[PDB]
């Protein structure tokens, strides 16, 4: 029967399997038949032989090939993958590499084994897709993932059939991308992956001098250096950057160089081939900032060349872009001065606009009002979804109050009340006094108060909205008490008397505190208690912030925002001015590239 | 007394043996006293884990029908249930990480090994007392 056959292979007793080769001659049955294979998955006898091992050795493994040889299925009984869905595509070659049977890996290929079998099952997917382990579906990539170069010595050189290193998968990933996917930032896993990464590329050049293994991209056009920024892996990132190969046949793809050494001073040399893509699709540094959501991006920006590459373009695009921001604010001020001092001021707004010399100041309302509108809407969107490099975060709140008073001013001369002139010149006084934050210069050293002023801007804007929706809501509440006719002009009188009580003017029109004294007090006392706790919610949110994580995070986002803003400046320039201040030089090395010069000082190495 | 040598002598004897299942006036067995003398120091967390493995395997080899962990107290407390009361960590983390390589006493081990596909290990912990569905009281309830 079949059930006795699938058991004794796991028992590992060839004397209990004797006489079965003449037994298949009578009943004309192949070993790859339906009843000689598991109906659920497709697990065969050889696959069962490699799962259960007697110290890694089962003598039925040459015997199952012996019985399959007389039936004529040497390229079938070995090359039968799994028929199921969850473990789909896994063959016996994948299992023997998995359990490190180096003696039995050699037996499969010599009898005929498909090297390019793909284990494309749901289990062999990455963790975002639902699987538990990913290796790029290739046995050559699987041997690199088992920390076993010995199969890698056997697969690449072979008298029967070699293993193509350049082969991709269904995800378009080569052997190097699987090493990035299995990379972890532990002590052990950062060790051997750097050993395999050096081993494969030199072997790729020695077998194929025309192309490099790093040149082959993915379905998303990602190099192995481009992939390590996505998953946020540090150890494989710092090895590709510090790549200096002492094999002279594979010299022309090394990343780190040695220019000159005048004793204590070393002159290293890093290439900017993918770090600053001038006229290419996408860069390393762009995905470090715009796309990577890994926590390790603060450490990954602290690698050697990028700490100096970001200081290159900061020294060229920092003071230039800052000085334009000072002037472009002064342009918006002088426009608004010409609006205010040239009004005819009769008392009845608005005005006839047919006059050409009055049509000119009509254009000033297009410039001034819309700038306040864009700053008003984007910050509310940024709240739902503090660049203190140039100007500190106290300006963003003060320029917001400038932005609020402009759009209030635009309403008042469209309603018909001529008292708009007070608020209009009021914001003019703030705007010239908002220029006093321009005198600091430029800041690069991060303080701890920078993260504090985001929450200061966050909750005070919440404090204003919880104020104004309460004042409108309580005023709209009291109109609903008026059951007899009441008048629609009463709501303007409720909201007018309600604002004055919070300040303390005491010049009211309807609400008489002498009418109901015992109720007006206990609403006003509780109004103090509501406002006094919301003030303490500011201080507890600050005191609960400046203790534990502010010692690390204020030296993380400040490094992150310094890198974030300088790339936003880089996107602002066109492609013509991009090549003007490009960092790095052409240094002709070997049998010329746009690399970057880095100095060193060392006293120990001689 | 950190002395298994008398424990070798009391359990096997041509005159009269020592019953491991015997309680006291407080209804506590030999394991509950190990929880009571347990301290979270370096030395005391060492040998109590050695004795706890020694007694249960000897209890299964002499008596395959019952386990020594099954016997409760006057308050119906297992040795795992008792370690949450007195707040002892070293005896707690050993009963949870209990994987006995004696195959005769396999059926009461707590930690298991399901499958190992290279870098990925698949451990297996039992929820026999951690989440009591229709029982009296749980481990996690007394923890809180």
């Amino acid at each position: 029967n079949r059930h006795m056959l699938f058991d004794i292979v796991s028992r590992g007793s060839t004397a209990e399997l004797e006489g079965f080769l003449p037994f298949l001659l009578a009943q004309k049955k192949r070993l790859t038949d339906e009843e000689f294979r598991e109906a659920s998955t497709g697990k065969t006898c050889l696959t069962k032989a490699l799962m259960n091992l007697n110290g890694g050795k089962n003598d039925t493994i040459p015997m199952l090939i012996d019985i399959a040889e007389k039936t004529g299925n040497l390229r079938e009984f070995i090359n039968s993958p799994f028929r199921d869905v969850y473990y789909r595509g896994q063959t016996a070659l994948h299992i023997a590499i998995e359990r490190r049977c180096k003696h039995y890996v050699e037996l499969l290929v010599e009898k005929g084994a498909d090297v390019h079998a793909q284990a494309r099952g749901r289990f062999f997917q990455p963790k975002d897709e639902g699987g538990y382990f990913y290796f790029g579906e290739l046995p050559l990539s699987l041997a690199a993932c088992t920390n076993q170069p010995d199969i890698v010595h056997y697969l690449t050189e072979n008298a029967h059939k070699k293993a193509d290193i350049r082969r991709q998968d269904s995800r378009g990933n080569t052997v190097l991308h699987a090493l990035v996917a299995i990379a972890d930032n532990t002590r052990e896993n950062t060790k051997f992956v750097t050993k395999v990464y050096d081993l494969l590329v030199i072997k790729c050049v020695k077998l194929y001098p025309d192309s490099s293994l790093e040149a082959i991209f993915n379905n998303d056009s990602m190099s192995p250096l481009m992939m390590a920024a996505k998953l946020g892996k540090i150890g494989i990132f710092q090895h590709i950057i510090r790549l200096e190969i002492k094999d002279e046949e594979a010299r022309h793809l090394s990343r780190k160089f040695r220019d000159w050494a005048y004793g204590p001073v070393y002159s290293s040399l890093y290439d900017l081939s993918m770090l600053d893509t001038c006229g290419e699709e996408v860069s390393v540094l762009e995905i470090l900032v715009y796309n990577s959501k890994v926590e390790n991006r603060h450490e990954m920006l602290a690698v050697e060349p990028i700490n100096e590459l970001l200081r290159d373009k900061w020294q060229k695009f920092g003071a230039v872009s800052f000085y334009i921001s000072v002037v472009s604010y002064l342009i918006a001020m002088i426009i608004f001065t010409l609006i205010a001092y040239y009004r005819p001021m009769d008392g009845t707004p608005p005005y006839p606009y047919r006059t050409t010399m009055d049509y000119m100041r009509l254009a000033g309302e297009i410039v001034t009002l819309l700038t306040g509108v864009v700053f008003f809407i984007t910050n509310i969107k940024d709240l739902f979804m503090v660049n203190s490099l140039f100007i500190d975060g106290s300006f963003q709140l003060l320029y917001f109050i400038y932005s609020v008073l402009v759009i209030i001013t635009a309403v008042l001369y469209l309603v018909g009340i001529e008292s708009y002139l007070a608020v209009m010149v009021f914001a003019l006084v703030l705007g010239w006094m908002n220029a006093l934050y321009f005198t600091r210069g430029l800041k690069l050293t991060g303080t701890y108060s920078i993260m504090l002023q985001k929450i200061l801007f966050k909750d005070l804007f919440r404090f204003l909205l919880v104020y104004l929706l309460f004042m409108i809501g309580y005023a709209s509440a009291l109109v609903s008490l008026l059951n007899p006719c009441r008048d629609s002009s009463t709501f303007s009188k409720f909201l007018l008397d309600l604002f004055k009580l919070t300040i303390g003017m005491g010049d009211l029109e309807m609400i008489n505190s002498a009418k109901y004294p015992a109720v007006f007090i206990i609403l006003l006392v509780t109004y103090i208690i509501l406002t006094f706790v919301l003030l303490l919610n500011m201080l507890i949110a600050l005191m609960g912030e400046t203790v534990g994580q502010v010692s690390k995070e204020s030296k993380q986002i400040w490094k992150l925002q310094w890198a974030t803003t300088i790339l936003d400046i880089e996107r602002s320039f066109p492609v013509c001015m991009r090549k003007a201040f490009r960092s790095g030089e052409m240094v002709t090395v070997g049998k010329r590239r746009w690399c970057f010069r880095v100095d060193e000082v060392n006293w120990s190495h001689w």
